[PDB]
């Protein structure tokens, strides 16, 4: 029932279907699979947050920190694809690609660990509630 929950497995999702298509891929189909990863990074970050105001203060600066991060695995994989897609038709095509792949894995790995970041601060928070 958790925005948080849904928005990573939507963004690990994306980066599973691209990572399953990208091999036999021009640009023209691979750009709109980098899209939609980074439209599902975009939605995670803003759903996390509007979740900080609700986690104790101790939690913020690793969760905001583990939000930089999955920003620059974003990057990381524009960069790797436009560099695919300049090296389109040569034999740096296959080498800029297998980097592409390696970023949104990258990607996929810190958006698990952010869920894991804020599933403790979330834990943390049950230690710290009031009486009425
Ligand atoms: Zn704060
Ligand atoms: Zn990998």
């Amino acid at each position: 029932n958790d925005k948080v929950y849904e928005n990573v497995t939507g963004l690990v999702k994306a980066v599973i279907e691209m990572s399953s298509k990208i091999q036999p891929a021009p640009p023209e189909e691979y750009v709109p699979m980098v899209k939609e990863v980074g439209l599902a990074l975009r939605t995670l970050l803003a759903t996390v947050d509007e979740t900080i105001p609700l986690l104790p203060a101790s939690t913020h600066r690793e969760i905001e920190m583990a939000q930089k991060l999955l920003n620059s695995d974003l990057g990381e994989l524009i960069n790797k694809m436009k560099l695919a897609q300049q090296y389109v038709m040569t034999s740096l095509q296959q080498e800029y690609k297998k980097q592409m792949l390696t970023a949104a894995h990258a990607l996929a790995v810190d958006a698990k660990n952010l869920l894991d970041v804020i599933d403790q601060a979330r834990l943390k928070m049950l230690g710290q509630t009031r009486p009425h």
